[PDB]
């Protein structure tokens, strides 16, 4: 069993609020992070089980590597602590700007994390820049840092938001649109004034992430991948096993 007891961890300063839980820097053997949960549902239980059901199957190293978890005094997830930013963070805010030969290798790193999730069936359901962290600014670890369950709409497919949804394609659409914002710096549909269309156009099949947008040096491949992954159909997006191995292969082709 992986729960901690409690005294163990010494929980430290907050690291943000949400409407779900709150996480903190605790330290246990280690730095660790910490993420609380003031009476819990039947359905707070169930879904506490669920995010630490999922996250004790994964041990790989594009993987936010689960630690442990508590239920006295309060519902918690322990992982380790990360130093960096998010993905997110990094293209829409900080501006860094990285070379084609990092983009690549982020975007290599996030199709193995994705390739070892759908090898274990299960999927992120919530797959965007802002749950890629980039830990020392190098290597890619794949959470779910989401504290309220929804703004994130630029990375649900099409037929998500056609309630009927989740499936390894949806996440192989969200991988398209990572992508998007790898070889532009931008997000998708940033022309768009409100998301009440973005929500009605893109289930309508009538917006679509403008592909032109993309950097010069982007690679022909890259452009094909994208695009394929960004198909309105399920069936037409390819698998993450057949997606990180034209990027293994298109990476090896920049090394020399
Ligand atoms: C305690 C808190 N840790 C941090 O926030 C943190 N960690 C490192 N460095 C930092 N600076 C911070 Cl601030 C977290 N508890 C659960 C987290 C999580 O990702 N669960 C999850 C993962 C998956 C995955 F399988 F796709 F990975 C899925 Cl599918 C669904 N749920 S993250």
């Amino acid at each position: 069993d992986w729960e901690i007891p409690d005294g163990q961890i010494t929980v430290g300063q907050r690291i943000g609020s949400g409407s779900f839980g709150t996480v903190y820097k605790g330290k246990w053997h280690g730095d660790v992070a910490v993420k609380m949960l003031t009476a819990p549902t039947p359905q707070q239980l169930q879904a506490f089980k669920n995010e630490v059901g999922v996250l004790r199957k994964t041990r790989h190293v594009n993987i936010l590597l689960f630690m442990g978890y508590s239920t006295k005094p309060q519902l918690a997830i322990v992982t380790q602590w990360c130093e960096g930013s998010s993905l997110y963070h990094h293209l829409h805010a900080s501006e860094t700007k990285f070379e084609m030969k990092k983009l690549i290798d982020i975007a290599r790193q996030t199709a193995r994390g994705m390739d070892y999730l759908h090898a274990k069936s299960i999927i992120h359901r919530d797959l965007k820049s802002n749950n890629i962290f980039l830990h020392e600014d190098n290597t890619v670890k794949i959470g779910d840092f989401g504290l309220a369950t929804s703004g994130s709409i630029l990375w649900m497919a099409p037929e998500v938001i056609r309630m009927q949804p989740y499936s390894f394609q949806s996440d192989v659409y969200a991988f398209g649109i990572v992508l998007y914002e790898l070889m532009t710096g931008q997000l998708p549909y940033s022309n768009i004034n409100n998301r009440d269309q973005i929500i009605e156009m893109v289930g309508r099949g009538s917006l679509s992430p403008d592909l032109s947008k993309v950097r010069s040096n982007c690679p022909k491949r890259m452009k094909r991948l994208m695009a394929e992954c960004l198909k309105k159909k399920r069936d037409e997006r390819p698998s993450f096993p057949r997606i990180l191995a034209e990027i293994e292969e298109l990476a090896r082709e920049l090394s020399g």
